[PDB]
């Protein structure tokens, strides 16, 4: 058989898309969305119903334009999640407004709001991951949310400091990036070609996986952001991998068996003291890639939130 | 006469160097040092005495190598400052260990330590600025230090969020950058030639000046980091400008009178509520230049601190 089937021996495959067609085709365990994917899925003609339903629902919650905008955008994201959950047996990841990324209290509130919308639609918390940026503030939000029974997907994870802080916070899942790290290295160094094992994103996630397993952390490691199938294959054995339909298709069309790459077979090591905020900030900012890309990914998801709001505002 | 004399009609000229020769030649009101300048000034043959004196003093404070390293490096910076104060009637800026930049409590302690060294040498606080990075943690450190009669120079100021937070903290002085902003724009955009008025660093400091004066803030605005004399001339009227000997020389050798560029002639405007940490983080991270350059400048100054420590460690 094919490399997607072979990968699935080792790794739980997750579909990184808001498109239900992919869920039907690849029958993934979980799915991930993000504000950009929500904005793109809103353009799928067959999703016009979901948009109109979100708007109609919002208009019934209040007579305030600003609030209708927020209600409609949140309901759209949730409506898309609900369609996906009809077709995937595991989790949907739904991302909070990235404008809240440096605000712990606002992020906790938004997570609870999205959870409420799902719960009111009949979906329990065991089917949802609230996805948010792994800034210090986001990690602290997640720590509290997990204590209150809300499982999170900590994302935009670039530096080891972020990885460590997320594990120490006991978050349900992390989605550390591969592809965006490659992007940075291609843009900021003269090496524009990497063998899969030397891809800096592959190295990053591999190192994270090892750290997590060597210290007995239970946080799920889900690689995210991919540019090529080689990156994915180098991470075979990662707990989960979230992969866009384009690369799911490439894997399914690639013949051959693959070997497991990521394993931990040793003893559990004693954990350090928790990283402090000051230590986290020092260490994250040692990493010029992580500095740039965390801030950038937040800015970009925030822009897409604003674009979604503009789309919705025009329909009220 | 010359452009340096002409500039001095409008702006207090400060010498950006650890080299006493410059203080004698240009007779500046104040001087600024930084960890890189301290490392460089340590290489001036005539400063060997200052180094040997710092090491000998350190060895008398303790028999602990780690502590001697810190004591000697701090004493060297102060010894250089003391030499400069013999030749300048105003302030010396002496910068704290940049490794402390994301640690408010450690930064407060270091500032007080340096102040103690100066005070023990007979120098009062009205002659000293403790220089530190304008991270949130540094601004909070400075806010407290000012309440305790220690005047600070908040530096590595790139974003407007930083400028606003520094003003709101009531810091004695800021040293926002011009030249490093130009550096970033040349490296990250296709425009590698700027007319002085369009130089993004000039624009940054000009905007900061306007904001400070329009809201009645008393914090001194001292432009820092220069790549050419045109940048400096565009800021004629800035409260202070700290300028390296190379450009002081260029200004002194340029004939011609210059006009004042930076002025505020209006009414005092009401201040907003204080920017919160979350707002500050959001706004700072909107600025990819500021994101990169704040973290980078900290990393670089920290490296120079380590290099200084290596030099000292070798002499114990
Ligand atoms: C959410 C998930 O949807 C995304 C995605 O995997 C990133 O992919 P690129 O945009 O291709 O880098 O990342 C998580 O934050
Ligand atoms: C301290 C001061 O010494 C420096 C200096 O002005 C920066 O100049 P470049 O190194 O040429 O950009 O800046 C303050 O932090």
């Amino acid at each position: 058989t094919d490399k997607l089937t072979s990968l699935r021996q080792y790794t739980t495959v997750v579909a990184d898309t808001g498109d239900i067609a992919a869920m039907k085709l690849y029958q993934p365990q979980d799915a991930t969305t993000n504000p950009s994917l929500i904005l793109n899925a809103a353009q799928i003609p067959e999703y016009r119903k979901l948009i109109d339903d979100a708007v109609a629902w919002a208009k019934q919650q209040s007579n305030d334009r600003a609030q209708q905008i927020v209600d409609a955008t949140d309901k759209l994201a949730v409506n898309i999640g609900l369609e996906i959950l009809k077709l995937v047996p595991g989790r949907i990841s739904t991302e909070v407004d990235a404008r809240l990324s440096y605000d712990t209290e606002a992020s906790i509130a938004k997570a609870k709001r999205l959870i409420k919308l799902y719960n009111d639609a009949g979906i329990s918390n065991d089917r949802i991951l609230i996805k948010l940026a792994s800034t210090w503030q986001g990690i602290r939000a997640a720590e509290q949310l997990e204590k209150e029974g809300i499982n999170c997907n900590l994302t935009l994870l670039f530096s080891f400091a972020q990885a460590r802080a997320c594990a120490e916070a006991g978050v349900f899942l992390i989605s550390p990036y591969v592809g965006r790290i490659l992007d940075w290295y291609k843009a900021n160094t003269d090496k524009k070609e990497y063998a899969p094992a030397e891809d800096p994103g592959v190295v990053s996630v591999s190192e994270i996986y090892q750290y997590y397993k060597e210290h007995g952390y239970e946080t799920v490691v889900m690689g995210a952001s991919f540019r090529n199938i080689g990156e994915i294959l180098e991470l075979a054995g990662c707990d989960r991998l979230t992969i866009a339909p384009t690369l799911l298709k490439e894997l399914a069309e690639s013949e051959g068996a693959i070997e497991r790459k990521l394993s931990y077979t040793g003893e559990v090591k004693a954990r350090p003291a928790r990283i402090t905020e000051s230590e986290f900030l020092w260490q994250h900012n040692q990493d010029p890639m992580a500095v740039d890309k965390l801030a950038e990914g937040i800015r970009k998801f925030a822009i897409d939130q604003e674009k979604l709001e503009k789309m919705i505002g025009d329909l009220l």
